[PDB]
């Protein structure tokens, strides 16, 4: 890969051409295909699809998500984020080990959250947190090619729905050298937009996590970047899978196959040397 | 012990009256949920495996797929039933190894087909292919369980819907000690009663896979023991992102998510310890 070079520099421009892009989360090799065939110009990683693909609730192994990674960067054949938790550890060093490994394994972008993953102190001090976004930020700037630091601020998730702190965080992991900004569980446009105005870097939210929808348009007039769906495609794959499911117990019948994309189309799709919008 | 618990469960199954659904999953998840759903045997689907894969069908290798039976098995928690192609190769003795693998993998049961792979050439001659049988026949029965082995004809599959010489191979399996016949692909419900008057040992039968659709309770007055689905339930799955993905690139909404299964139930369910119902 001098192709991770040129992923890394089509990744980057995608946050400064106008308007938000749809950056979608497929969870194995297959959903990774068929997003690059319908047209999309990145990936990124969900910590919990691939949980939900192995049986398991969210919430990973570092080394279990580095060959992940590099599945996904290998099939896809587009720049992919990684989802790489809180850096897999609370030490600053830990979290730049994390990113030079993501880097390795072929992404060439990716995200730190502060979550702590303590119910006691599920957040990270703030200190402690651009201490350690500080940390991915020296190693990202130390590889070849431009890598993509979104910065996560937790806060939404573990009941402290606090606008100004969450604010705050995000303008300090910003100053600290993060690439893009994410708030995720910030749902409500208003919210959304100030978010925005006081981070001005590119500010990346997620639809269908919690809460109500807004279309890429209207996320756009937001003055939002990126749009990703965590883990809403694993679970609408799991949802049309346990109607099916339930129609099989039920009812002793095979209808919900009639929507199923036929056979002789996938294979044929995955039959092509690439992913061609096709 | 609890393989050959197993393996008891799932040959009862074929000899109790009427007929079952063995679902097919795809990875550790679909595994627990089917096993949530109630029911009571899973079967592998090299289809379904290799669409995760990002593969097309019939390009899996067979060490892929013995640790993919490893993860349902350990997963499901149930007894699996696994899709072991043609056996990997046209050998007699790569089919007899197969079957040994497929059961140290956690199988209870498994199936052998009789295609070979060779657009000009699909089907393996009788005689061949019946020796084919015959040596899983023998690596089945040398198990210290009751390993349930479905044998095969892809007729249908290769542009020969000849249902006389699919019968007569069929049969010929059953001869050969095949415990269940399976040929993928027919769905009139006149040729599946002509299917299963002449085998008599119990028939799987697929649905979804081409053709039209019959209820399980159809599928039971016409004889049939056993119905699979193939990779129709991978291809559900995948039929309802790709309407996502389509959503996404077309109107930039996210109205998809409505119908998805909430985070809060599958992170609670796959908390538990077990697939408790
Ligand atoms: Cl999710
Ligand atoms: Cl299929
Ligand atoms: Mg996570
Ligand atoms: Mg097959």
């Amino acid at each position: 890969s001098d192709l991770q070079a040129r992923h890394a520099e089509a990744f980057r421009a995608l946050h400064t051409r106008p308007g938000a892009f749809i950056i979608p989360n497929p969870w194995d090799a297959g959903t990774a295909r068929l997003l690059a065939m319908a047209g999309f110009e990145a990936l990124a990683t969900t910590s919990a699809g691939y949980a939900f693909s192995k049986g398991q609730p969210d919430n990973i192994d570092r080394d279990a998500m580095l060959d992940h990674i590099a599945d996904l960067v290998a099939a896809g054949g587009l720049p992919v984020s990684a989802d790489l938790e809180n850096g897999f550890g609370d030490a600053p060093g830990t979290v730049a080990e994390t990113i030079r490994l993501a880097a390795e394994a072929g992404a060439v972008g990716g995200s730190i959250e502060d979550a702590t993953g303590r119910a006691d102190t599920p957040i990270y001090a703030r200190d402690a947190s651009v201490e350690r976004i500080a940390a991915a930020v020296d190693a990202a700037r130390a590889l070849p090619f431009p890598f993509t630091l979104t910065a996560r601020c937790e806060n939404y998730l573990h009941g402290r729905r606090d606008l100004d702190d969450t604010i705050a965080r995000l303008v300090a992991y910003r100053d600290a050298g993060a690439d893009v900004l994410y708030a995720p569980g910030i749902t409500d446009a208003d919210e959304i937009a100030a978010v925005t105005r006081a981070v001005g870097a590119p500010v990346n939210v997620v639809m269908g996590l919690q809460g109500g929808l807004l279309s890429l348009d209207e996320l756009a007039a937001l003055g939002v970047k990126r749009v990703s769906v965590g883990g809403a495609l694993a679970r609408a794959a799991l949802g049309a899978f346990l109607r099916a499911a339930t129609e099989m117990r039920r009812d002793g019948t095979f209808t919900f196959t009639q929507a199923a994309v036929p056979g002789r189309d996938i294979n044929r799709w995955f039959a092509a040397p690439d992913n061609s919008p096709i």
